[PDB]
């Protein structure tokens, strides 16, 4: 199972990993992307996720786009997990550098609480523009299924854990 994770809250587990290396080597049930409405996972989580699986998770996503269109900001769907996971639940959180309502960022997590159990990324994070203690506040306070939050960059990590109220 998982192992190395700090407890947050009843729920809520965080490590300092790469969400690719922690998925290869625990092969979750659910892997959460951190994906934008096209599904087109160019960088960030997306870029790293999709990287690993060959290309075989844009491929996927592009012929669910086709038939499905684009999804919502807050919105999600599941998808194969190829090699990382059993699933990927591609989840849209707001990307503050596109003026998207960061307001969105509690729909988004509530997309997880369809599962219970997930190797996560912290949404609208990183390349989303959106303060990652932000983003770890409305994930305490809207997801009550069991998250292990993967935190890549080590002095983020540090500062999310002591700064955790
Ligand atoms: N937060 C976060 C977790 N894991 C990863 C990244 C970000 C980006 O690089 C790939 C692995």
């Amino acid at each position: 199972s998982f192992s190395g994770y700090l407890k947050l809250t009843d729920n809520v587990y965080i490590k300092n990993a790469d969400i690719v290396e922690e998925a290869k080597k625990v092969k979750p049930t659910v892997v959460v992307n951190a994906a934008n409405v096209y599904l087109k996972h160019g960088g960030g989580v997306a870029g790293a996720l999709n990287k690993a699986t060959n290309n075989a998770m844009q491929v996927e996503s592009d012929d669910y786009i086709a038939t499905n269109g684009p999804l919502k900001v807050g919105g999600s769907c599941v998808l194969s997990g190829h090699n990382l996971a059993k699933h990927c639940l591609h989840v849209v959180g707001p990307n503050v550098n596109k003026g998207e309502d960061i307001q969105l960022l509690k729909s988004a997590y509530e997309n997880f609480n369809q599962h219970e159990v997930l190797l996560a990324p912290l949404l609208s994070a990183g390349i989303f523009g959106a303060d990652p203690i932000h983003s770890l506040r409305v994930c305490v306070d809207t997801v009550r299924t069991n998250v292990y939050l993967a935190v890549f960059d080590k002095n983020l990590y540090d500062k999310l854990v002591s700064s955790f109220l």
